């Protein structure tokens, strides 16, 4: 009777958190991508990833909840029902400290810089799934953005995935062969929020710097077992795909 | 084809901008009051007043807008067909600076608190259209010395802030009811009135007139104007009650009767 409504746009990483995290805690939500497949200027999804500074937004009956962050909040605040999962440990947990750090950190990632640096500067990425038009089509109606500045947080990505490298090191020597998450035992906003950034990382190429062939192990193992988690395939199991519109 | 869709609350200020703004821009809107006329705990919409710290939320095809300020941006520079009505001048137009000015200076009055004020402190307040009972629902030995002057305290500092922004509100109108003189001094009494800021309906009229209403509502019109107070304001006030597209929106919203 009282529905849940997302409007979002499916390639937008702010609406993949929002859709995994609904997917993760069982919810029925009727959600309802605005994307169009051609824009004005028959540009497809990967030419618009930061577009526009907007947020998905969700209606709740009376409540209405704009950007990933506060909808996220809202969702664990509201749905109490014993069945439901729940993505944080209570607020006077011991736990909830280590959890939100890292949801934090991860969020805080320049995830946009990260993209227009892919399209402006390939160079430094590897397996990129753009298209290299994409990059030749924006340096040409060009014709902040500085190589200086996109090796400045890429550098700084580096020191926050070792931070993640180290505490999932930490899981490893606690667990036996039921193997944890990245805080422990439970999937948490903070294994949402990883998940779904290491997945954007693969799909502008700055996967291979940062982990495979022997770097970053854990993260590594981590990125396989996200893609084989059945909530995440079902809801972003394609995302990355540009052949699908 | 591609529809405006709204969702928004009725009874709230930032909804009653935003739908004052289609109105008077003539486009057609999908419009969804998500408000219910009876909350959980069974009260109705004049007991929930800033209930949250929500925003209206506009969907125009690919576009996801929140916020009356960032809505009505959009809602100016998107319909731009020439049978539709504009709301600001050209930003080269020597009226520009005018009518944004009055915009933002009406846009920073923190209305919540008015409203916050008015229900707990209605000793501040005259013919307020809040009953009383509301705000006796929200003000519902050894340490109760302690939190008697805990409350005491917070009380007095409660006071202070909103006796401190009810003078801002004067000095506000003072400057409304002096650009208001300049129009009526430049304009034959006989005839056609301009509105704040010249002939047209501008934001800043959207934003002065729903202001407006809603001190009224609280209670705070008898300190700001009439009686001989603000005879600008007042005027302006009382035609604004008689234009077509504010009393179509607006006709309804102060009266706690209907829900
Ligand atoms: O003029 C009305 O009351 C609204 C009628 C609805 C149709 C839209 C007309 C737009 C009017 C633009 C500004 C004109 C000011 C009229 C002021 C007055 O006559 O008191």
């Amino acid at each position: 009777e009282v529905k849940l409504i997302l409007y979002h746009w499916t390639h937008s990483f702010s609406s993949q958190k929002v859709r995994l995290v609904i997917a993760e805690k069982a919810l029925k939500c009727e959600e309802h991508d605005v994307s169009l497949p051609l824009s004005e200027h028959n540009e497809p999804w990967f030419m618009r990833l930061n577009s526009t500074g907007e947020v998905p937004v969700l209606i709740h009956g009376e409540n209405i909840i704009c950007e990933a962050t506060q909808i996220i909040d809202y969702l664990e605040q509201t749905f109490l029902d014993e069945r439901t999962p729940r993505l944080m440990p209570d607020k006077e947990s011991m736990y909830y400290p280590r959890v939100q750090h890292y949801r934090e950190l991860l969020d805080s990632l320049p995830m946009d810089a990260y993209t227009h640096g892919c399209i402006l500067h390939p160079e430094l990425t590897v397996d990129s799934m753009i298209p290299a038009y994409a990059t030749t089509r924006i340096r040409s109606q060009i014709g902040h953005d500085n190589v200086k500045y996109l090796k400045k947080i890429l550098d700084e990505l580096e020191k926050v995935l070792d931070q993640v490298e180290t505490e999932l090191q930490r899981r490893n020597e606690e667990t036996p062969e039921q193997q944890p998450w990245l805080c422990g035992e439970s999937f948490t906003l903070a294994d949402v929020s990883l998940a779904v950034t290491l997945h954007r990382l693969k799909f502008l190429g700055f996967a291979r710097r940062n982990w495979g062939n022997g770097k970053r192990p854990n993260l590594e193992t981590y990125y396989e077992r996200v893609l084989k988690r059945k909530t995440f395939n079902k809801v972003l199991g394609h995302v990355n795909n540009i052949l699908i519109s």
